[PDB]
């Protein structure tokens, strides 16, 4: 409808798949080469699904933060025989907060849906499902199961991956440049 559903929608049709694994089905951010993220309480294993096809795991790694406090994050990467288009130049370099973000889901339940779900806050500190967990961003929608995965970007920016909710709040983990130089 808008500038910032034209960068979520340019975002959601080259560089998201659909992750099934052993807990359920997720949106997948594809950020380059055959490298994508997933919330680290989607248990990745050696085999996953993508867009319904069995993938080996190359490789996948659950980020902590150098005080060793989950940050929410894991790094896949898949034995796949296509690359993602690079938008490493589209992740933030610092944590901060946001106006006007945009919450894109792609799954088998959840097809072409965008949330405009307004300010993000730098929120810290989260006990997510019991997990203590650092680098959250908060944003004021009754995000819902299914979300999951899914991608907080505003004009020109990659900001998050969502990956909780307390029924009035949505929660999503920063994605930073930091994490993707190879």
């Amino acid at each position: 409808m808008g500038p910032g559903f034209d960068f979520a929608q340019a975002i959601m049709k080259k560089n998201t798949v659909i992750a099934r694994t052993e807990k359920g089905e997720f949106t997948m951010l594809g950020v380059y080469d055959r490298v994508a993220v997933i919330p680290t309480h989607a248990s990745v294993g050696e085999i996953i699904y993508i867009n319904d096809v069995e993938t080996r795991v190359l490789d996948a790694c659950a980020l902590r933060d150098l005080t060793d406090t989950n940050l929410e994050i894991t790094i896949v990467k898949l034995d796949r025989n296509q690359k993602f288009r690079d938008i490493r130049h589209f992740l933030p370099r610092c944590e901060d907060d946001y106006n006007d973000a945009v919450l894109s889901v792609h799954t088998s339940k959840f097809p072409n849906m965008y949330i405009p779900v307004g300010q993000v806050t730098n929120y810290g500190f989260l006990n997510l499902g019991g997990t203590p967990t650092h680098r959250i961003l908060m944003y004021n929608f009754p995000t819902r199961a299914g979300q999951c995965g899914g991608v907080v970007t505003t004009t020109g920016k990659v900001i998050g991956i969502h990956v909780g909710g307390n029924g009035a709040q949505g929660f999503a983990a920063m994605l930073l440049h930091s994490y993707f130089t190879d």
